């Protein structure tokens, strides 16, 4: 079985941030090309600008959230997760304690400025959840793109936004600097289950339906390159995984990125496979919030798939 297209190009909204790891991991390891490939990496600011490099044509398949599948299908375009990095998403949204020092509760968010990403990321769609769950709007805020690294983390110490939503080791920099009020968080599969009531699947590698047609080999040699780091990740102390990564991810922070890895370590995908009650809760979740959503219209079915992560994990047990 030959690969259909060798060079793929990947788009991911937050490169440097532990949610997408094992895509880091799976470069430098050099599994991508232990499968033939020739894997090129784009980043972005935020999850919606890599979806974008794609449905704009410069990028052929998506390092980004789970739930984008869903939201893609209610209009009308179909897009698959084939492997998964992330089953919880490790997302937390801090209130500034400098900013909002007397925060009480939800309430206090209205009118202010809150950190996403990039708007119509996933950090942006947890708080938006958020915010529906506690009666409120998404107009009743407002969210300022900020990325997923130190721009981030200035934007918020420095006074620029009130709240924000990201993912460790840009939340784990905050918490530790006394800097932010967690009010949301996801990195635990038990947090995560009490807020969406299942499993919400998070970082994955999704494409067009047509890619996924067109390039079975090509998803399945992604796929297993994915699976092989999701395992290595698994085994890898703190400093070995530290040792891995491009240092500029560490946030100037050796010890914080490892601390990181530790309060983050439960919501990275083991072995790429997607959990069967994922995309319903994911729709269940989109159904909460965006507006004039239709869920029934939506087939979940035809937004993901194991056929790849089974082979994968059969081919490489360890």
């Amino acid at each position: 079985q030959k690969l259909e297209k060798a060079k793929v190009q990947i788009a991911v909204g937050g490169k440097p941030l532990i949610y997408y790891l094992p895509l880091t991991i799976a470069e430098v390891k050099g599994f991508f090309k232990d499968e033939g490939l020739d894997v090129s990496i784009a980043d972005f600011a935020g999850g919606s600008k890599a979806l974008q490099a794609v449905v704009g044509g410069s990028a052929d398949v998506v390092s980004g959230a789970f739930e984008h599948t869903l939201s893609l299908q209610a209009k009308g375009q179909f897009y698959r997760a084939f492997a998964l990095q992330g089953r919880a998403p490790m997302i937390g949204v801090g209130v500034s304690k400098k900013n909002l020092p007397g925060y009480k509760g939800p309430a206090d968010l209205k009118g202010r400025k809150i950190g996403v990403t990039a708007p119509g990321s996933s950090t942006n769609m947890v708080v938006n959840f958020f915010l529906a769950k506690h009666g409120l709007k998404a107009s009743d805020v407002s969210f300022i793109g900020v990325g997923a690294g130190a721009g981030a983390v200035t934007a918020l110490r420095s006074g620029q936004i009130d709240a924000i939503s990201n993912t460790d080791p840009v939340v784990s920099m905050l918490e530790t600097s006394g800097d932010i009020q967690i009010i949301v968080d996801t990195r635990t599969l038990k947090d995560t289950k009490e807020i969406f009531g299942g499993n919400m699947p998070a970082g994955c590698l999704y494409a067009p339906q047509a890619f996924v047609d067109a390039n079975p080999n090509t998803a399945q040699a992604l796929t297993n390159a994915i699976v092989r780091a999701d395992k290595w990740i698994q085994k890898a102390g703190a400093d070995e995984i530290a040792k891995a990564v491009p240092e500029g991810y560490l946030l100037g922070d050796p010890a914080v990125y490892k601390a990181a890895i530790g309060k983050s370590m439960e919501g990275l995908s083991p072995d790429g496979v997607i959990p069967e009650d994922g995309a319903a809760t994911a729709l269940k979740a989109l159904a909460a919030f965006v507006p004039d959503f239709d869920a029934a219209k939506v087939d979940p079915a035809k937004a993901w798939t194991n056929e790849y992560t089974r082979r994968a994990n059969e081919k490489y047990p360890n």
